[PDB]
């Protein structure tokens, strides 16, 4: 029912957006059937056959809705009128390219996955985001009350935390002078915009921009054309290229109407698995002290990931070197167990790839009596079922080489991964460019006055 | 709506049932969570969420609603008093026995197959069953109504016809004198049976076994002795050891309550894509031809595939009884591609493999400049893909002799699948065979007394 601090969502949305990722119903791929997302999520994660799930996957696409849509829809997924989206086998959906840096890295060993609800899959606890979320999208519930910002501020806020740790509300406020609302419009109380940064609470006014052109968040267009008819004990021009409604009055509107409207602003989060209060500096120190620890597991990740990898690769090479004993050996083995036995009973020479194999890429649960030493190869016994797997194909030269170029390229990667794990400068300076870079991939202009 | 005479489903069940057949949710296999069901179909096959779906998945292992459960359940679903099953996510399902036998083979190219609603699966069309569905489990909807039957007198039945496709009505009433509840009970109305055997349709009576023991098809215990209680303008002592009402007034209940009521059967069924009504002759003629289109097209199906794999397997043991060359030719080929030309290039020796290489086997679609000729074997592209594709593990004796083993036990199969097809005899000898197991492996005794 709270979002987490760190990624903004619940569980509910989490579990939808690990469904699509898990399809491969990614940004550049063909649209899927709603439906087919949502019957993965309630077999899968969340197995309650209610409105939710589609009305979570509904809300992330509407425009209206999300200052930065998750979801990418295409097809009826109903107006600001509060008229209902299309029947799910009918709206068609990815993840918007934005949901694919939310999710980034989760694939890496960067956050915890706990058991779904029959034992049989993991869900992600936490997405791995580099997207600040929870403020650029916001979040309710009844309670909690977190409107929506803009995505360049609030990555130039992170930032500036992230120099200055001991940097002020009002610090931060140079850069995030308040929320901005997909819907723009206007924001009137910036003292209640200043109480809920410092406290998590504080109360703010939004009014609408007689011809009207922006209304207020959340506030449906048909139910306010309907609230004024009512008093008055009018049209709506609106179209695809705008908001219209066409009406001394204005303020009278603006008093008894949600032509203006208020929002209590409640900075309510999970924070370590406890709900919390939170002002601005506590929710911005949270997000990027999850980009600390998302990097380093990442790091640690690929670096293990890579020595694998390359491991398993100097037995291949050792055996290509070999080919001719190594297939002798094979054919006289009665059996594949016998094979593999005899592979590391003894030996291997190095052959014409010793310069290339002769501490850095060893993996550190390898012990010391396998490996190269003294001229010689050790493989293990998994290294010996790899070169059994090894298909008849890859003695071609081509294939040869391949192996040969992709684990020089592991060396090198083992190299760098290594430096940056080494230094925290480095480490701090790829969560700052990673920042950045979102910044100016997915930053956009502010839309409500302040 | 209306079910299809050859399996006896409707779409929704059809539609569930295959689901769990490729989810592997076996009989002999563990138990999964009912949501994990629902999920699937929706998102695939039936991409509605209504109540429909785990409703089906419900009623399929009610004991008091199937004659033969198709779905075997664990945990609470519901019970012969209305009361509601638990919640997708606490129930447990997984194929009842007789549902293997809906769909033995389906996998063998018997059916034909439609898209889903996406374009993205394919749907059996009807299942291969090996079950008379239709009269055994009956249907209902609002028009058919068919009641449930006894397997073994069906069966029998069925042998019946096959034997004598002259059989009267008269005389497969001899093998099914009348429908057979799960809940037992007693049928009182014989011509009522005869007319609906004769026309498709007749209007039956069921009655109650003061003690009672058994009530009729589809009454609700609970609502039964409501119903009493409120024409008295009594005690339920039933429990896991079976059904008990404590209560001249006898015949007065039989007459103005449901202990006993009117079964109405009509006998509507989709039958060549149309509604029609049928008659019980009419009903089993329809079962048996969709055994002959089965077994014929699965028989083809397996000729087929063991052809195809023989052709592989021969490619192999070529290659394995050639192996210095091979290894030579691919090792001096600078990419995979050139090795696949080089293999197919040059035909090759057949050394200690030709007397178990050298028509039967061929494939159909396999040219003549292909195969063994003169003592040599001309390789495909496919083969020498195949032969590039083995594994070194391959070589090994073991592995080496379980692949010449599988090569001559396929032309043992092929020499058996060529006189089944080429015989109507053997064909229909299977057919009836495969329906007599069945009586022997899931006949029960009649339930009900007419
Ligand atoms: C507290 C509560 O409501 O409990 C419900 C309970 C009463 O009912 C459960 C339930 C309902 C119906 C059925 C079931 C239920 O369990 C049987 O599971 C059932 O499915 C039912 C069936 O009908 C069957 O009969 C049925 O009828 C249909 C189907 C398909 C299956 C069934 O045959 C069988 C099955 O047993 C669901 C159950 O719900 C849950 O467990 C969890 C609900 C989580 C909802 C989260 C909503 C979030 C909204 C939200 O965040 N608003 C948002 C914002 O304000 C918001 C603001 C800013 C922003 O950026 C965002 Cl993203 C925002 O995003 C937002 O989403
Ligand atoms: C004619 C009709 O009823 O149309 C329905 C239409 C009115 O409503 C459709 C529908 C309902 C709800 C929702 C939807 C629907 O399309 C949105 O698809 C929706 O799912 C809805 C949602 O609530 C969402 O809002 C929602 O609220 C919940 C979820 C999870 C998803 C959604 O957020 C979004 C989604 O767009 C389903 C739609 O149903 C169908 O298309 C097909 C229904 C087939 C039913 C077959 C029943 C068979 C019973 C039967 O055979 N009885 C049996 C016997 O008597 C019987 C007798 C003997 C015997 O041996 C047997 Cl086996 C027998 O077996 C039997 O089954």
């Amino acid at each position: 029912a709270l979002p987490d601090v760190r990624d903004g969502l619940k569980p509910v949305h989490r579990r939808v957006l690990y469904a699509m990722n898990v399809l491969g119903n990614d940004w550049n791929k063909a649209y899927k059937k709603s439906a087919r997302v949502v019957g993965d999520v309630i077999g899968k994660y969340h197995p309650h056959g209610d409105s939710a799930v589609y009305d979570t996957i509904v809300r992330m696409a509407q425009p209206f809705s999300l200052r930065y849509m998750l979801v990418d829809g295409q097809g009826n997924f109903g107006s600001i009128d509060g008229d209902s989206a299309a029947a799910m086998r009918y709206t068609e959906i990815r993840l918007a390219k934005i949901a694919h840096e939310l999710m980034a890295d989760l694939e890496k060993e960067t956050v915890d996955f706990v058991d779904n609800y029959d034992g049989t899959e993991k869900i992600p606890d936490v997405m791995p985001t580099k997207i600040p979320n929870l403020l650029v999208n916001g979040s309710s519930g009844i309670a909690t009350n977190i409107p929506p910002h803009n995505l360049t501020e609030v990555i130039n806020g992170c930032l500036a935390y992230i120099d200055d740790e001991d940097i002020s509300i009002e610090g931060l406020m140079e850069h995030i002078p308040g929320p901005d609302f997909p819907t723009a419009a206007i924001i009137n109380g910036r003292r209640g915009i200043e109480e809920a940064y410092r406290t998590g609470r504080g109360k703010v006014y939004i009014r609408a921009r007689i011809i009207v052109h922006e209304i207020p968040y959340q506030v449906n267009k048909a139910r306010l054309i309907e609230k004024i008819a009512e008093l008055v004990k009018l049209r709506d021009e609106s179209d695809k290229d705008g908001m219209r409604i066409v009406i001394v009055v204005l303020n009278n509107l603006y008093s008894q109407t949600q032509l203006q409207v208020s929002f209590g602003i409640n900075m309510v989060a999970l924070h370590h698995g406890q709900p919390k209060i939170m002002n601005l500096k506590d929710i911005i120190a949270a997000f990027v002290r999850h980009r600390r620890e998302v990097v380093t597991r990442r790091t640690i990740f690929e670096l293990r990931k890579a020595r694998d990898r390359a491991h398993i690769l100097e037995a291949l090479a050792v055996a290509l070197a070999n080919i001719d004993p190594i297939i002798e050996l094979i054919r006289h083995a009665p059996t594949p167990a016998e094979a593999k036995t005899a592979l590391v009973a003894n030996p291997w020479q190095l052959g014409n790839v010793a310069a290339m194999l002769e501490d850095a890429a060893r993996p550190e649960w390898l012990e010391p009596e396998f490996g190269v030493r003294d001229g010689l190869y050790y493989l293990t016994e998994q290294q010996a079922q790899a070169i059994l797997d090894l298909r008849l194909q890859k003695l071609t030269g081509l294939e040869h080489e391949k192996l040969l170029d992709e684990y020089k390229e592991l060396l090198d990667q083992i190299a760098e991964l290594l430096r940056i794990l080494g230094s925290a400068d480095r480490l701090m300076e790829v969560i700052r460019e990673e920042l950045e870079l979102v910044r100016e991939q997915f930053g956009d202009k502010r839309r409500t006055e302040i």
